[PDB]
């Protein structure tokens, strides 16, 4: 921290959040900054690094960013009432339940017609170990060293390669980018004046299986990004092979180095943005509902059964599930199957020019 | 700074400077990294904070920026072979000098129809307080303040007023740069990099006289930066309108509240970037050279000169290179001097005339 700060009143250092449009900008007040301004986590997670990111750009949502697990604690003040709006309700007395058996997940095959992918995105950070805002490089290189290696003892068809971004040449870089599976210099502001972007590509790296359908991120956001992904509508399979990766690799960082996933009762998974608490997971699948994109309750019928949904390319639309933290990683994997197969119900009926008003809530 | 850091052996905190082609990836061996690693400055800057500009990239030529006024004595190790490679051979052993005697200027007016406009900047630190890459938004305010208040004492001609960057619109704030007067908005990799463009735009704006022939940048790369400009090429007088606005700009902070600018016997004044140490002057003029563009000796020529050159019509931006060793005064009639040749250089190659007689030797 810059030890000139403390000789000063929190007063002239207290942030003008005019024209800011974030939670940061609404729930820390005078008073809350002036009380946590000197204070710092164990590893030395200050709170303006915790808030550069919002000071920084008025209109990112939430614009806080935390360093290290401690942050969610010592800055509870600001965290709480901003995880409890994001999270519709979620109370710093409520706790978080992570169930990620896979036996649990509803064996419905979507339609291949309506269903083109299914998907699976999680993240993980590694407990004891500073965030991406904070890491050093030490640690970051530590990370990738007991990351990739768990990955590469993988095998049968979780068998795969890992690449390091560093020294990485032009055919390798344009074979990953062609697979979507590339990500680069990290020239967002997001994460410029989040300290996420320091020493690139020192300890980033990415890995895949030989089948494709398994993809890991190495220390960006998260010190993991874990993605399960494949054509069609069997969401089940997609979570199966999901959860058997997680299981594998945390059992080889458990063992070989004693660590596993920064994680506790009352948040669940440790992220470092706090819209990714709890579960982390984003289960989406690419259905194609141009009927229901013309009707105007689309909205409101995804809200109810805790979905959202996201146009992309005609009438393709991505359904995934709305909550994070507060439901488990089945309830909401079971949420975007059983609620993706009311949509493409409603989605025939409009095909033949029926009501769907005997399926929409009340 | 990450307390968990001192933990790791040094070596697997060591950047990995392959590829680079910085004076950082040359002078920061692995065993000085290991020694300087967990040793902070009295304010808390470290050694990561002040190499993380070069490290982030590797095309960059220094590499390192300060925190504050200790970063220069308590990482000399690492700064100081830098500092003498890039100013010459400039030791830790040799010491800068200062002459802001403005009679001393040559009193030649360079040629208006080549010299479009000439400006005299320079970089000015308060002492006891952080530099752009470690400073809280408190010690930006104060320095805002304290700043901004003694330029508003400025009379007649000097006589302006402060303009937060907070306040002006868009539009006002594009036309100053457009206009060469306004600083660029900090979203270049180095701004980015070295920790520069934290809160902006909390505490900075720019300061000028209704003429505007005399301006201050408040807290981008350095506190202050004072410029003086105007159309034409009468470079003594554009520095006679810098060195009195410089000078009374410093008593008033001063008298105020007792605050100078750094500097020591050795470096002259502190600038953030090692680039910038001795006077921190950047003399300069927007020429029009298209023959000299055309010519494969005219960098050459510019660095016997002692000068820099960067274009965008043949139009560039002559400075001088030197800043550390040598004065103000020599500076600028280094450009005077140089320009000088150039602009007669010119003259002749429009009339498919000799110009080797003219090359330095
Ligand atoms: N002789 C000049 N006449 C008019 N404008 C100039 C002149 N020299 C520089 N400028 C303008 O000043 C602005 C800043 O220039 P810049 O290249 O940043 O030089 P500087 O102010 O010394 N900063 P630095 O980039 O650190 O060297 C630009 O918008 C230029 O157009
Ligand atoms: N103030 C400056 N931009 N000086 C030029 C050099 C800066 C550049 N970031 C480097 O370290 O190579």
């Amino acid at each position: 921290a810059n030890l000139n700060q403390k000789k000063y009143p929190a007063k002239d250092d207290f942030p003008n959040f005019e024209g800011h449009k974030s939670l940061l900008s609404k729930y820390l007040t005078a008073d809350m900054y002036a009380k946590l301004r000197d204070v710092a986590t164990p590893s030395g997670y200050t709170l303006d690094r915790a808030i550069q990111n919002g000071v920084d750009n008025p209109d990112f949502h939430l614009g806080l960013l935390a360093g290290d697990e401690e942050t969610y604690t010592v800055f509870a003040d600001l965290f709480d009432p901003v995880i409890e709006e994001y999270h519709n309700g979620f109370k710093k007395t409520d706790n978080h339940k992570t169930d990620l058996d896979a036996s649990k997940i509803l064996d419905d095959v979507l339609d291949p017609a309506y269903v083109i992918s299914s998907r699976v995105r999680t993240g993980r950070n590694i407990r004891g170990m500073a965030l991406s805002p904070h890491v050093c490089r030490s640690e970051r290189r530590a990370i990738e060293k007991m990351v990739s290696e768990a990955l590469n003892s993988l095998a049968a068809d979780l068998k795969g390669k890992y690449y390091s971004l560093m020294k990485m040449d032009e055919k390798t870089q344009q074979q990953l980018i062609d697979d979507h599976f590339l990500f680069d210099r990290p020239v967002s502001r997001h994460f410029t004046s989040g300290g996420m972007a320091r020493d690139f590509p020192d300890g980033r790296g990415i890995w895949h299986n030989d089948k494709k359908n398994f993809l890991v991120w190495i220390n960006e956001e998260d010190h993991t990004r874990i993605i399960s992904m494949q054509m069609g509508g069997n969401m089940k399979e997609v979570f199966e092979r999901f959860t058997r990766g997680l299981t594998e690799v945390e059992k080889h960082i458990k063992d070989k180095t004693g660590k596993e996933f920064m994680k506790n009762d009352h948040l669940g998974f440790v992220l470092t943005c706090p819209s990714n608490l709890g579960t982390g997971v984003r289960c989406s699948v690419h259905a194609k509902l141009p009927h229901m994109a013309k009707d105007k309750r689309f909205e409101e019928i995804c809200t109810k059964m805790r979905l959202q949904k996201r146009g992309t390319s005609g009438g393709v639309y991505d359904i995934s599930n709305l909550d994070r933290l507060g439901s488990s990683e089945v309830e909401q994997v079971n949420c975007v199957i059983k609620g993706v197969k009311v949509l493409i119900e409603m989605e025939k009926k409009l095909e033949k020019g029926e009501s769907i008003d005997d399926l929409v809530p009340k």
